[PDB]
């Protein structure tokens, strides 16, 4: 049993607009398979083109959020989670502040003065192609003065877990460095994860430093690759990359076990750590075109199952089928969507 707060996550609170989208929106807005951007100038349009669609689906979002908010889901003890993030003072941002306050998660938004809005995401699916063009909003407004914040560091104080996403080196990695930096100092578990390819292309630097407070490390293949490139891992680059991650020394050179984990879609995950010589394999669910309904978000929920079981003392294996089914479950379902909890099985 948990005491209230002992997971923490700070991050971007987002709102995804999910829609059907034609074949020239990805030519036009130059958009790749399975990819996130967050938006310039020229991907500006594309919100006020989507609003034009019909069958638009608003729902909470944010990589940490929907980590975080279904550990607590999972553990169903109120209060367990804490999320910090900022958003705007718009309705979007009150609906995702009431979305939490519903899960029992603790909360404490930054709210960014006006007009600047919460954040969104416009999540673009069709048969061939799924892509996200990010525009952060209010999110980029986080501080580390919000967060130093006598009622909202105690939060940090308590908590002995934490997840973080990588997304949060764009809006205040000077926040999430200075969470790491007390986690490491005093040997809490400090969760990150990889996010997306262009941090570690475009961010590599936040991104290793990140690793040296990490004790878990939660990846994909997409980023593997583009970690694997980035610092010279031409041969084997995904089990290269998970070997490097894993054996990065800790922030304070002391000798201590960092856990990585990559997945790899429908195809067996990889896992290991800093004292285990090799890389396992772990296979995971099996599933028929019709029944994969929405793949966003699988890896949240991943981590979120991996975590909600690891943290309560479950061992490896047993945990990773946690994060499977976590995974599974979202998989089947349309956006981050939580459901009622007696129908998780
Ligand atoms: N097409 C698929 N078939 C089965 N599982 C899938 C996918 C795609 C993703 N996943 C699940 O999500 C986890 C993290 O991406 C992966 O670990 C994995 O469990
Ligand atoms: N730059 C960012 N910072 C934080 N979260 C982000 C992004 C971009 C997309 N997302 C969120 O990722 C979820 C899918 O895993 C989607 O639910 C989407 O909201
Ligand atoms: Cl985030």
């Amino acid at each position: 049993d948990l005491s209230e707060g002992y997971v923490f996550g700070m991050g971007n609170p987002l709102l995804d607009i999910i829609v059907d989208a034609d074949d020239f929106m990805y030519r036009k807005y130059n958009l790749k398979k399975d990819n996130i951007v967050l938006a310039e100038e020229k991907h500006m349009t594309i919100y006020d083109e989507i609003q034009k669609k019909k069958k638009l689906n608003y729902i909470a979002g944010g990589a940490t959020l929907n980590t975080v908010k279904m550990i607590q889901w999972i553990i169903q003890k109120p209060f367990v989670c804490s999320y910090v993030g900022c958003i705007g003072a718009d309705i979007q941002g009150k609906y995702i502040k009431n979305d939490c306050s519903a899960l029992d998660l603790v909360t404490e938004f930054q709210i960014a003065e006006e007009p600047l809005m919460t954040g969104k995401v416009a999540v673009l699916v069709s048969e061939k192609l799924r892509s996200m063009v990010t525009y952060l909003g209010a999110a980029c407004d986080l501080s580390l003065a919000h967060i130093e914040q006598p009622h909202v560091w105690s939060l940090v104080e308590k908590a002995q877990v934490y997840y973080i996403a990588g997304f949060v080196i764009n809006t205040c990695y000077e926040g999430m460095l200075k969470i790491a930096k007390h986690s490491l100092e005093n040997e809490k578990l400090f969760c990150f994860n990889l996010s997306a390819p262009f941090l570690s292309q475009f961010n590599t630097k936040e991104v290793d430093e990140m690793i040296s407070y990490s004790n878990i490390v939660f990846g994909n293949e997409s980023e593997a690759e583009a970690y694997g490139e980035v610092h010279g891992l031409l041969e084997d680059t995904v089990h290269a990359t998970a070997r490097y991650i894993a054996d990065l020394p800790f922030a304070d050179g002391k000798k201590r076990k960092r856990l990585v984990i990559i997945t790899r879609g429908k195809n067996p995950l990889l896992y290991t750590d800093s004292s285990d010589s090799e890389i396992h394999q772990f296979m995971v669910e099996q599933f028929k075109d019709d029944q994969i309904i929405d793949t966003n978000g699988a890896g949240d929920a991943f981590a979120a199952g991996f975590i909600a079981d690891y943290i309560r003392g479950k061992p490896m294996i047993t945990s990773l089928h946690a994060a499977v089914k976590a995974a599974a479950y979202i998989i089947c379902r349309s956006g981050f969507s939580l459901g009622s909890r007696d129908s998780y099985s």
